[PDB]
């Protein structure tokens, strides 16, 4: 089996896995919509009672399976629990990362395209009216991704966006095709430092933004000022947990696959903790100190929250660059922004394609080249659905990146810490560890976390089951149909692998 060259490379690789678009795009929106500071508390709690334990658990499962030449959940679940149904459940460990990759890589390509156009200086040129200043950039984004006037099902992506998507795929491939240490690790050792530097620079530059309408410091205060009136709102907790799952790459089967390339004797406790901590730092300190503080700086708190509620891509692709365009050298600043977004996105995407690649290598005994090329082909082909169908991206992100990750987290936790055995699981987690996990977390992994995830899934189900059947748009049905098809396909591949074993 292939392994990580150095411990530093491993750390930066996992960090590259976690630190992504979710830190600089999703987090600011989630925090703004949930009352800033009021969102932090639950967040932190969700990080302590869900993020960390699941992180360690996925590291342990990953290394455990990897020691036996298996990097994906279809086989690992079976190793932990002898049953076909365990493999069937394991299919999600490929389905989720594949589906998520499908649109994630596309958004990444967006950030790349914007990076290029902003570098070359091909951007809209605003003239004191906000709606105005924002309009040109809105039209810019809409022209880029081909957004219809009213609410129409067909998207008309520009040729440039398509070509840039091809390029993005090419970059992902060029990295993944080299392998774990030659490809992912090498790239991480550069992209990560670059990312942190750009992030810090942007943070400082944004902090210097001050106008008659507000300052960045106001944004920082709003984000770090506690509010206990929202603690009774279940939605805030749900959003916190969801953000934790998303930002830590939990339930995506990515952490596991990355961990399968960690030598059996190497520690996964301190390494995992370090990766998670790095992610949280990049999220609450870097991600939260850019978009929101700027929006508040220019338009104020209220308007910033409104914009945040307007959409996820509205803040990162429209509002922020529109704000930068009003400052000296704002175009270049925008470039730095989108470049940062690009490196983060890429460092995540390779991580979410590695599960499929790894399955092709370990179970179907395909070479790395073939595995990478076929995975790339599948993702690229499937991407057209996201590119040309409106509301498709949202549907995939919902079924895979929202419900699926939680369901899968609960599933893996139950299989590893209950069926496989709590004591054996614990011993497996701590074994070889440079530091030992606090005893309390034991009781946290066995009782608290699973209970939380269960309750969450129950509420979600209760709320969505009636809405699902009654949905007008046909694009969502096409998407559902297709991703179901993907699930059947992966199940079939698992079947073929199983038959090959015999
Ligand atoms: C292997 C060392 C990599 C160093 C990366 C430096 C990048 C500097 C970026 C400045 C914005
Ligand atoms: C799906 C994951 C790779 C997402 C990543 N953890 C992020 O924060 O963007
Ligand atoms: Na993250
Ligand atoms: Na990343």
């Amino acid at each position: 089996r292939e392994h990580w060259a150095t411990r530093l490379g491993l750390i930066l690789a996992m960090a590259g896995n976690a630190v992504g678009l979710g830190n600089f795009l999703r987090f600011p929106v989630q925090a703004a919509e949930n009352g800033g500071g009021a969102f932090m508390i639950p967040y932190i709690i969700a990080f302590l009672l869900v993020g960390i334990p699941l992180m360690w658990i996925e590291w342990a499962m990953g290394r455990y399976g990897g020691a036996q030449g298996h990097g994906t959940t279809p086989a690992i679940f079976y190793l932990l629990w002898r049953n076909r149904f365990a493999k069937i459940l394991g299919v999600f460990g490929l389905w989720i990362p594949l589906v998520v990759a499908i649109y994630y890589v596309y958004i990444e390509s967006w950030t790349l395209g914007f990076a290029i156009k902003f570098l070359v200086g091909l951007v809209p040129e605003p003239p004191t009216d906000p709606d105005s200043i924002l309009r040109p950039f809105k039209e810019f984004l809409y022209s880029y991704i081909g957004v219809p006037k009213g609410d129409e099902p067909i998207l008309k992506p520009s040729l440039f966006a398509y070509i840039v998507f091809l390029i993005t795929m090419f970059i992902n491939v060029s990295i993944l095709i080299r392998g774990i240490s030659k490809g992912i690790e090498r790239f991480a050792k550069i992209a990560m430092p670059t990312l942190f530097i750009l992030a810090v620079f942007l943070v400082i530059r944004v902090f210097l933004l001050e106008t008659p309408n507000g300052t960045a410091a106001d944004g920082l205060n709003f984000l770090w000022t506690p509010d206990f009136e929202k603690l009774k709102d279940p939605g805030v907790w749900i959003a916190a947990v969801g953000q934790i799952f998303a930002t830590l790459s939990l339930g995506f089967g990515a952490i596991i696959t990355y961990a399968s390339y960690v030598r059996k004797d190497q520690d996964i406790v301190l390494s995992g903790l370090t990766a998670a901590t790095l992610n949280e730092k990049a999220e609450v300190i870097l991600g939260g100190s850019i978009s929101i503080p700027a929006a508040v700086a220019f338009f104020g708190v209220a308007n910033a929250v409104a914009i945040a509620k307007a959409g996820a891509f509205n803040l990162g692709f429209i509002t922020l660059p529109a704000i930068f365009s009003q400052t000296a050298g704002g175009t270049f600043l925008g470039f730095l922004w989108f470049f940062l977004l690009f490196f983060a996105g890429l460092t995540s995407s390779i991580a979410i394609m590695q599960p499929m690649i790894a399955f092709l290598e370990d179970e179907l005994k395909l070479s790395r080249k073939h595995a990478v090329l076929w995975t790339a082909a599948i993702v690229f082909f499937s991407a057209h659905l996201v590119m040309f169908l409106n509301k498709s991206l949202d549907e995939m992100d919902f079924w895979a990146g929202t419900i699926g990750v939680v369901f899968f987290g609960l599933t893996e936790l139950i299989i590893f810490f209950w069926i496989f055995g709590a004591d054996k699981a614990w011993e497996e987690i701590n074994r070889g560890g440079i530091i030992k996990v606090p005893r309390i977390y034991y009781y946290v992994m066995r009782y608290i976390t699973p209970a939380f995830l269960a309750v969450l899934l129950v509420v979600w189900a209760r709320e969505y089951i009636p809405k699902i059947m009654e949905e007008t748009h046909w694009t969502v049905w096409i998407t559902r149909f297709y991703i179901i098809g993907l699930f059947l396909f992966l199940t079939f591949l698992v079947f073929l692998a199983e038959r090959r074993r015999n």
